[PDB]
C-alpha cells in the first residue's frame, strides 16, 4: 500500500466504484479498523473539568497530538481546547483539525489562535443544518466583538456561489495586530449529503493558496471537527502530493492521520467524495 502513480488512479476510482462501490467500502473498512490495536488516550477530553468544552461527548482530542492553551493563572484545566494538530503533505502540524466552537469556549478558541499564529480559517459546515445546531457563531456579524484579550474586527466579506470569505483583523488587547481569513463553505443540501465535488475542488484550492509562508498551522473545523474536516485535509495533501510527485496515496495518509484525531473523515460517502474532487484535479489536466 503505497503511492498510486496519478496516471493510474482514476482507473483505480472506477475499479473502487464499480459492484456498487464495493472496493470503497473495503478501504473505508480498513480504515475503520485501522486503529483496532492501537489504544491513544485522550485523558485530558475526559476530565471532569474539560466535558462542557467538548461539542460531542463522543468526539474527544487524543491526548499526544492535542493542541496547548498557555494556561492560565492561577486553572489546571485551562489548556485545553478539543482540537489537534495534524500533518499536511508537505510539514508535520500543517493544520489544526478542531471542533465548532461553543459560546463556552469562544476565548480558548481565539487564544488558540493568536497563540499559534493561525492566519487562514476553515469552516465546513454553517451555523444550523436541517433545523440542527451545527456551531456557535464565533465572529462578528459587523465590526468588532471581543473574546477574551482578542477583539476581532470583520473588515470585509465576499460571498460566493458555495462559500464565503471574510477577512478579520484581531488585536491582542494583552496593540498587535494580525490579519485572519475565515474561508466558510456554505452550500449544504436540505436534503441528503453533498455531491458534485468541483466547487469543492475550487473552495480547497483557493483557501489553501492563501496560505501564508510562514505562519501557524490552517485552522479546519466543521461540527465535531472530524468528518469533514478530515476530508478537506487529505483533499487538500493529496493535491500538493499530486503535485510535487505525481502520485496519490488516500489510503495510507489517512489512515496516519487517523491516528492523529479521531474519525478523521467519517462516512464512506466522505470517503469517495475525496476521490471525486481528487478526480475533478486531475481529469481538469
Ligand atoms: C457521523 O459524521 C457525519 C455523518 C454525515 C455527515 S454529512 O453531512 O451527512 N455528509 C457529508 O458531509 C458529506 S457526504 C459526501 C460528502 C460530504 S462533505 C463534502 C464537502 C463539502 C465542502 C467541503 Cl469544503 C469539503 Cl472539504 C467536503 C457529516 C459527518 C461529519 O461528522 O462530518
Amino acid at each position: 500500500m503505497e503511492a498510486i502513480p496519478v496516471k493510474q488512479f482514476v482507473k483505480h476510482i472506477g475499479e473502487l466504484y464499480s459492484n456498487n462501490q464495493h472496493g470503497f467500502s473495503e478501504d473505508f473498512e480498513e480504515v475503520q479498523r485501522c486503529t483496532a490495536d492501537m489504544n491513544i488516550t485522550a485523558e485530558h477530553s475526559n476530565h471532569p473539568e474539560n466535558k462542557h468544552k467538548n461539542r460531542y461527548i463522543n468526539i474527544l482530542a487524543y491526548d499526544h497530538s492535542r493542541v496547548k492553551l498557555r494556561p492560565l493563572p492561577g486553572s489546571k484545566h485551562s489548556d485545553y481546547i478539543n482540537a489537534n494538530y495534524v500533518d499536511g503533505y508537505n510539514k508535520a502540524k500543517a493544520y489544526i483539525a478542531t471542533q465548532g466552537p461553543l459560546k463556552s469556549t469562544f476565548e480558548d478558541f481565539w487564544r488558540m489562535i493568536w497563540e499559534q499564529n493561525t492566519g487562514i480559517i476553515v469552516m465546513i459546515t454553517n451555523l444550523v443544518e436541517k433545523g440542527r445546531r451545527k456551531c456557535d457563531q464565533y465572529w462578528p456579524t459587523e465590526n468588532s466583538e471581543e473574546y477574551g484579550n482578542i477583539i476581532v474586527t470583520l473588515k470585509s466579506t465576499k460571498i460566493h456561489a458555495c462559500y464565503t470569505v471574510r477577512r478579520f483583523s484581531i488585536r491582542n488587547t494583552k496593540q498587535n495586530e494580525r490579519v485572519v481569513i475565515q474561508y466558510h463553505y456554505t452550500q449544504w443540501p436540505d436534503m441528503g449529503v453533498p455531491e458534485y465535488a468541483l466547487p469543492v475542488l475550487t473552495f480547497v484550492r483557493r483557501s489553501s493558496a492563501a496560505r501564508m509562508p510562514e505562519t501557524g498551522p490552517v485552522l479546519v473545523h466543521c461540527s465535531a471537527g472530524v468528518g469533514r474536516t478530515g476530508t478537506y485535509i487529505v483533499i487538500d495533501s493529496m493535491l500538493q502530493q499530486i503535485k510535487d510527485k505525481s502520485t496519490v496515496n488516500v489510503l495510507g495518509f489517512l489512515k496516519h492521520i487517523r491516528t492523529q484525531r479521531n474519525y478523521l473523515v467519517q462516512t464512506e460517502e466522505q470517503y469517495i467524495f475525496i476521490h471525486d474532487a481528487l478526480l475533478e484535479a486531475i481529469l481538469g489536466k
